[PDB]
């Protein structure tokens, strides 16, 4: 109880996590997808809706078109986002937002107008008493109970990096890279055509994504793994499509995740995630690098490939001096790391003074977000 | 016990020595540095201070800025000095100064206002029952148990000279030189850039200082030492930085301490320390010079370079007549020579009458320091 | 050099063959294999059991037409060996033992398609050398250009690929299923609303010939349907082989419109005007200017009247108004791929990239995917 | 005169070359070496494997730009020999066998940087003589002065050095890391807050051109941000090569401000107005009066509008109010170093300090650090 009962929402990109503050796990998880009917629509007395949002669209995806409003972190369809927020407040959580402060998350290095429009909708359409916006990668350090370390948060829209030393951030050592899990699915679709399988419908992008989540893995070494797959056939697995017609996957199993370390497979000029996180460490001060090397933290859904922790260690020690020690912390839960940190933050007694009240918004306007109250 | 238990404090410049009177060694040694946070400061519930003073600033020097209150000996930041004195009385010594007379040190040829402000702070903010101020180089003769001799006290702020003959000082033969250990570190930073190493951050000045304290040494002869280093590579040592990336030092090893004997490397017009101490001897009376030549005393931290005692002897006998004998006394301990003399002085039964009492300060004011009670 | 290299363009539904260094292909004939359907009374006739090529078109009234290539990928390997034998001994009248050959292949195809083609040529026909090239790359050789974006639409598949100063961008290549074969099927379906039925596979040729002579692309679709709804000045007559002339109304300009609106059949992909715009925006920022002014058209299905003006109108509606957009349409389009192949197989610098018999024996059929494509 | 000495200014990001005794450099081109990135289809093109100079700028859409020099020090010695070959045979069209050359070097640089430059010129190119001079010393020759303090800020490093009546003070020389290259990177970061992304190394040239045309220095920073917050009269438009014009607001005057407030990136050093004040106070007491009234500006990165008035305002806030302070800004600033080099290499008294081939053979590469600098 306590009559405060703050709310936590993690918009993300492609997955929505919602729940109450002070719990252990989110109470509602569902994709952020809005669908529209495509075909003629014969017969009568059915009483069927004109748009489906959430898990309902996944069930009926065979006749309707999937569309994603949020992309690369920035929201592009504001009319669709108000539909998703209405679904996770009245239909799933079954709560009235009039007496419930909410907490939201935002990726680093985003357009300023993205934050301002979110504040207008919550404070006017939903009439929340208070609200807040926090960086996703900062909350990931609250979950682990740490104060020092470098966090690599890779999700579906964008992966970013930020170092923190004893509760102080370094804004000039923050790196952002577009490569994410959405671009990995598209690459898998392209290289699957070389075996004879065609997946072009937007409703068939979910079929390819499910294959990636179950079969793909990261190889420790790329040159000699392609040699073993070229001769023997012990690296093949079978997948059953919904209508049947089972398929076989060969060396494409470990080729799609490799794009993270070699982003030249799509055509980008940036370096891999192992070199991006090394440049951030070398951008900080000299005497704080030692504690940053031994406190590498992994978070995000796209980081749960098997063998990704061992591959990252091998590449990092090849660049760093051989004297020091390097370790990577990978908690058993990674997808909900951001939400857990948000629940912890919204329960401290010292945090109850940094809420953005309704009175402040009326006097100052939507520009109050960029002030000392972030 | 004895319920008197006088206190001894040596402010210095860059190092603070504190302890009780009648002991063998100081009980508290820590740098005189005050630091301020530099970066944004994300996170909550940390409860972190706004300023760190002493050994705490050295540990966290990677995010904060180091600042020194005393320069060339005189105090420039009076607000910061009250912070250091509070740290060495309640936090480190763990004592109440209300029932503890204190003894302080001061360099020769200093502004008059420097002494007056020190008396005001101790007698009003801390409410000491008594206090005293003594010259640093006079106390260095108490430690050695001598009465005659010339003392060259070189520290971090300023080096000075003063001759004493059988308990009588000669104020007109006192020489003060600007060069000290702080200017030696800056010269090492400049000549290190010719090999490819850059050290510009104020927190990186501690890295360069530690190299000087471990590798540098004084060469007996400068012309032929540069010839051996030019051909062979047997004069090089390696240093490991905190993050790794070991470095190599060549002929810069013996070039930085040479500035003491040749102050033209920075641009000063004054003579070296070997000629400054010779002019002081020739400024005294004719028949007392014989005892001054054979009683040369070395004190201070910056005088603990290897080979500095033999180099000083070689240059001095080149100027003095060849008939007489010249020797230099270098005790195994040199950094604590001033503190040891202060402890001895504050324990004699005949010294208990020259304390500056609270009653005298109230009646006369801060100008009582310049009277017969120094 | 006395090489006299050979050039062959398999395509899908039309075969172009000839010698290297000439101006036009020497043999053009459909790729169709037919089988008798009826009883077969009478004696002393001495009639064959299968007809391939132009022979099947003449006798299509008693036999069934079958296509071995669908959307580009070969599905009947036994029938393809029959077609290749026809274009080497019966039409070209040549012995392939002393004649290097050049073949074409569409982008984004199964890997096994290339490997099986190499096995047949190097073993059944015993060619001394062979090569495989992309169809849309050869279309730029014919025009004598080095920069530009090529939209090659044929009978099986239309594809797009940008090239800038002799460098390709493999990540900006788009492939679309829609082609000329799906346009004929749509015409058959909408012809039933007037009373005409065309269901036999030998009657698909009747509908195709109507499309090649009457259909055209309209500049605007909304107001063209208004003029056809009121007046009857947009109707033409076609005479069937046995007579019974027919009339075509607004179906004349409705079948080609499927290219710009692929929702008429049920596909979710965008039209050819939006597919080629996405490819341009997928490249680098400073090379887009030269790509806008060097749009090249090739392929048989691109020879609809008014298709060049319609493409220009839609493209400038999306691109910024500052720059200029033009489309290059050579007077010959069906033979653009073959002409580029003849030019490539004659340069002195190309004589080193042939896949020799010695290399195939040592390495095997996997040599195609190596540096020698 | 058969001597015809050569002058070369390597710099960092721009190369100035020409003959001695002229008015302006004859060849100016960026110091960039590019490598192809993509597949490279097509044949008969005959295209090179690396482009250096202005050629790489034209074709930057398919290749990667790389800079050999960084912060004054040369990091890629294999690439530098390619640039020097380009400015001697391809652009200047001269044979260096009978042409003494003059080179420039920044203060407080690694000793090995000077030695390697002497080896390449005296062995690979076989010059009869050569010399190396400090960049900021040559800037005083152009103005025809003898006393003054020179602040030379370029693309790699800004440095300061006071000179009084032909005598230098080596102990009052300050070197700062901040330069024009770090200003471009800051502009890229703060441009993302409006929605524009510039991440490709070929897109760093787009951002640099915006800085050279729109950015300016504001006299006061606190009240300028107030006017830009309310009105929209401080916005200008820029047209990208493909179109899609953009708008710049208060970022117009925020990027150059980093010079006076280097805490925007994270550096702890003071601004250029306080660095030049500390150098003056490091000299002797009676020579400061002539140094205050002879402040000289040189370098490309000093040609921001309003930079001369802003520097004056901050300097007089620290110096005593009795004396007068002025800043000399010649109409030409980018070529100030080259002009001084041409003047020096023409005096009759300078013809004795050349480093001859005979001296190098007898002494070796260490002759550079001797009395003949
Ligand atoms: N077990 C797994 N293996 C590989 N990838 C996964 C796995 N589980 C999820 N993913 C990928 O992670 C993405 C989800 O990331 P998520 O944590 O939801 O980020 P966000 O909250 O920003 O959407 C999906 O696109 C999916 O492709
Ligand atoms: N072993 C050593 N060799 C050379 N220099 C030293 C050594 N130890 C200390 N120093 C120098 O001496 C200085 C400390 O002098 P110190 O005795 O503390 O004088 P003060 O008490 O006036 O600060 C330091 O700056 C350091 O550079
Ligand atoms: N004049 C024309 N107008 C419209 N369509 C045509 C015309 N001529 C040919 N076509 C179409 O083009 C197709 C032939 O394309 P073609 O160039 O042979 O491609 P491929 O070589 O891949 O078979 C035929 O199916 C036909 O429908
Ligand atoms: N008009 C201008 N306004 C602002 N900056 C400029 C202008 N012209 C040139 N610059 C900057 O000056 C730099 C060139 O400096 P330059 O004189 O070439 O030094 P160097 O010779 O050491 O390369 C470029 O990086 C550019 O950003
Ligand atoms: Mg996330
Ligand atoms: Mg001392
Ligand atoms: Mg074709
Ligand atoms: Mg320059």
């Amino acid at each position: 109880d306590e009559e405060t009962t703050a709310l936590v929402c993690d918009n993300g990109s492609g997955l929505v996590k919602a729940g109450f503050a002070g719990d252990d796990a989110p109470r509602a998880v569902f994709p952020s997808i809005v669908g529209r009917p495509r075909h003629q629509g014969v017969m009568v007395g059915m009483g069927q809706k004109d748009s489906y949002v959430g898990d309902e669209a996944q069930s009926k995806r065979g006749i309707l078109t999937l569309k994603y409003p949020i992309e690369h972190g920035i929201i592009t369809n504001w009319d669709d986002m108000e539909k998703i927020w209405h679904h996770t407040f009245y239909n799933e959580l079954r709560v009235a937002p009039e007496e419930h402060p909410t907490l939201l998350t935002e990726a680093p290095l985003n357009p300023k107008a993205n934050r301002e429009k979110m504040t207008q909708i919550m404070f006017e359409t939903f009439n929340v008493p208070a609200m807040y916006v926090a960086i996703q990668a900062v909350l990931s350090l609250y979950a682990s109970g740490r104060t020092t370390g470098i966090v690599l948060d890779s999700g579906d829209g964008v992966t970013h990096n930020v170092p923190i030393y004893e509760g102080y951030a370094l804004p000039h050592a923050i790196m952002r890279l577009d490569l994410a899990g959405r671009d990995l699915t598209d690459y898998l679709m392209k290289i699957l055509t070389e075996r004879g399988y065609s997946f072009v419908t937007t409703a068939e992008r979910e079929i390819v994504r499910d294959i990636k989540e179950k079969l793909c893995y990261v190889a420790l070494d790329f040159e000699n793994e392609m040699a073993t797959a070229a001769s023997s056939s012990s690296l093949e697995k079978s997948y059953e499509l919904p209508d049947g017609q089972v398929i076989t996957i060969g060396n494409e199993r470990f080729r799609c995740p490799e794009t993270l370390f070699q982003p030249s497979f799509i055509g980008m000029e940036s370096a891999g995630i192992h070199e991006t996180t090394y440049n951030s460490i070398m951008k900080c001060d000299i005497d704080i690098r030692k504690d940053l090397y031994a406190n590498n933290v992994l978070s995000g859904g796209t980081t749960m490939y098997p063998g990704i922790a061992d591959r990252m260690q091998k590449e990092i020690t090849a660049l760093a001096p051989s004297t020091m020690k390097i370790k990577i912390i990978a908690p058993p839960e990674r997808k909900y790391s951001v939400w857990i940190g948000g629940s912890i933050l919204a329960s401290l007694s010292t945090f109850q003074q940094m809420w953005i009240s309704k009175q402040e918004y009326d006097e100052a306007g939507p520009s109050i977000v960029h002030r000392k109250c972030f």
